[PDB]
């Protein structure tokens, strides 16, 4: 019996959920939902990052309060993960009374144990609009080759990168109006006292590999301290004592993971598993999924934060690589930045949690989802290898046999090698070792359907005096194809529930050492139809036409 917390990273609420963001949510749930199976107490957190001067702009734009636009992002976010069967016991906003009591709370304590400092800086400030403007909201011509409409610190023609003060004729994208340099007061968090702290969390074997190599490269580069507040106009979290200073939206980011907790306890009524779970002497387990580009927060400025405001830090992060389409990076154009929602109305969940499954590991890699081979692995793998063990057998037992499976398996021995296989699976589901399981599960599945292939059902069927024999092979098919839903539970929460509704039985890990046997099964329509490319066709379409 284990205490587990785990988290994805907080979209921020300014775009819609895209396959991308997917591959994290659903590596994420396979994992949870294996840990529940396991009899473990799991709190699965989540929520909106809804902070920061673009989405103050975004809504401005719009002509909405930045509150109504993050409301609509918030159930648009909730709803697609719905789709996709995410099982969060919770998903907060960062913008949230028990967000804000939290950052407030580890701010005083880090200012009280002498981790904040005071310094002004020079930036670029919009005069017409009054407010200071970030990089990208700062266009001008290139001072180098001297193309006009340039945007941040890069040029889109030459390529050439530079200060957006380096810009020729400089501009604002919000008002138009001219910029100038202005100073400012802002508040900084002492990173570098740390570092000592930060090398021995990076040197313990915890974290993945290639995270800890990564990190070396930041202590090699320096830390330095980071600037974590930002004048009004903001829409964020008002510093104390502080008047027109604001929370830098990556400071109070990471809080919202425990202001999502709270959040959870506080609705339960539970007034002690909050201090349980983030107190420094928790015995319970604390685990971040999130992608290689954030690292940096998670990895030094948030276990640095905890660390100085006297609450535990993380058990560990879970790096995942970043979502390739056909080979690269999702293409507008091309129709392959498929967004979450419009997933939804050309295929089923199941069939792309079960292929970001097949393909991911314990590395940080990039997963490609290529549509050809999308078609051709769900096809091969989930309907014609597992779904075909009960389809090709139930409809003997129904029609022949009044829906009742044999009173004993047929072979102890075939059945027992797929029982033994448990302790290997699960591990790899535990270690996140997902491809590893998901090839040991269909080589069972290769197994099963040979044995049914040496059997010869359609063959005995036709055979008088045969009938025991028939019934026989048929239930052994049935629970062999009982055991392998059992390993893909946490993958496919659909197909288990009709493959649960099918069996009558709820599926357990531990269930499988009981076979199946003298039980009464239910007829079942279709439990997972083919795809094909036409489909996948119809989507990029779509994709395409959407933006
Ligand atoms: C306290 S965590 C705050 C995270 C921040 N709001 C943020 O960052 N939001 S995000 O919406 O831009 O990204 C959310 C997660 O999605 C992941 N991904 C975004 N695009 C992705 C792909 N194309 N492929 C894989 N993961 C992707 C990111 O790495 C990140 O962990
Ligand atoms: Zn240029």
């Amino acid at each position: 019996a284990k205490k587990i917390l785990v988290t994805c990273a907080l979209p921020y609420a300014n775009g819609s959920i895209h396959l991308g963001h997917m591959l994290e949510h659903i590596q994420a749930d396979v994992w949870v939902r294996y840990q529940r199976m396991r009899g473990h107490e799991v709190n699965f957190i989540c929520a909106d990052d809804a902070h920061g001067t673009p989405i103050m702009l975004k809504a401005q734009q719009l002509g909405i309060t930045p509150e109504q636009m993050i409301g609509e992002m918030s159930q648009e976010h909730q709803t697609d993960f719905a789709g996709f069967n995410i099982s969060y016991d919770n998903y907060h906003s960062t913008h949230s009374e028990e967000n804000r009591q939290l950052s407030e709370l580890i701010y005083s304590r880090l200012k009280e144990n002498g981790f904040i400092k005071n310094r002004t800086i020079s930036q670029l400030y919009d005069p017409e609009k009054g407010m200071f403007l970030p990089d990208r909201f700062v266009k001008g011509t290139c001072p180098k080759c001297k193309s006009p409409d340039q945007y941040g610190d890069n040029c889109e023609v030459c390529g050439a990168t530079y200060s957006p003060t380096e810009l020729i004729e400089p501009k604002s994208v919000v008002s138009g109006a001219t910029p100038v340099m202005r100073d400012s007061e802002h508040f900084f968090f002492d990173l570098p006292s740390f570092s000592e702290m930060l090398q021995a969390w990076t040197r313990s074997g915890a974290l993945q590999e290639q995270v800890a190599n990564k990190m070396q490269e930041w202590f090699e580069s320096g830390l330095q301290q980071w600037d974590i507040s930002r004048d009004a106009p903001y829409f964020g979290f008002e510093i104390p004592n502080a008047p027109g200073k604001y929370f830098y939206v990556w400071l109070d980011a990471p809080i919202g993971y425990m202001g999502s907790f709270k959040n959870l306890c506080d609705k339960r009524g539970d007034s002690v598993s909050f201090d349980e779970y983030w107190k420094k002497d928790s015995t319970a387990e604390l685990y971040h999924f999130i992608g290689k580009d954030i690292v940096y927060f998670h990895s030094l400025f948030w276990p640095a934060m905890l660390e100085g405001s006297n609450f535990r830090k993380p058990s560990n992060l879970f790096v995942h690589g970043y979502v390739t389409v056909n080979g690269a990076k999702m293409s507008k154009s091309r129709g392959t930045f498929i967004k979450a929602s419009t997933w939804l109305n050309h295929f089923d969940a199941d069939s792309l949690r079960y292929y970001y499954t097949a393909k991911l590991s314990s590395r940080i890699d990039d997963i490609d989802l290529n549509l050809e081979d999308f078609v051709q692995r769900v096809n091969a793998d989930i309907v014609n290898k597992v779904v075909n063990l009960a389809s090709r057998n139930a409809g003997f037992i129904n029609k022949r046999f009044d829906g009742v499976l044999a009173s004993e398996l047929a072979d102890p021995q075939l059945y027992k090698t797929f029982t033994d296989a448990a302790e290997v699976i699960g591990e790899a589901w535990e270690s996140r070792e997902f491809g590893k399981a998901v090839r040991e599960i269909m080589a069972l599945a290769d197994l099963a359907n040979r044995y049914v292939d040496e059997q010869a059902p359609w063959v005995v069927a036709k055979q008088e005096g045969r009938d025991a024999d028939l019934q026989a092979i048929c239930s052994m098919g049935i629970n062999l194809f009982r055991v392998l839903m059992t390993y893909l539970k946490p993958v496919l929460p659909k197909l288990t529930e009709r493959a649960e509704a099918f069996l009558n039985t709820e599926l357990t890990w531990d269930g499988i050492q009981q076979p199946l046997l003298g039980h009464k099964v239910n007829p079942f329509k279709a439990l997972y139809n083919r795809i094909d490319m036409r489909q996948v066709e119809a989507l990029v379409e779509a994709s395409k036409e959407e933006v």
